[PDB]
């Protein structure tokens, strides 16, 4: 199961890049899509924006704790 994980709209510059550079390497550093999503948060909210970290759990853990490399914080898993 594809795990959500809450990335604020600021921070989409610096784990996103431009495009969406830094989570493929992510990726590739993994095994699982790190994919921003179209999903609204709990809060409803257009500053955090949910991101799809799609793939088997260890390969979405790993990535996860790479997302918490990037931005040096924890990554709440949403859904």
């Amino acid at each position: 199961g594809e795990m959500t994980f809450s990335i604020p709209t600021h921070k989409c510059g610096l784990v996103i890049g431009r495009g969406g550079e830094n989570v493929k390497a992510i990726n590739q550093q993994t095994g699982a899509f790190v994919e921003i999503s179209r999903q609204l948060p709990p809060n409803g909210d257009p500053n955090f924006k949910l991101f799809i970290i799609r793939g088997s759990p260890q390969q979405i853990d790993h990535a996860k704790q790479l997302i918490e490399e990037k931005i040096e914080g924890p990554l709440c898993p949403v859904g």
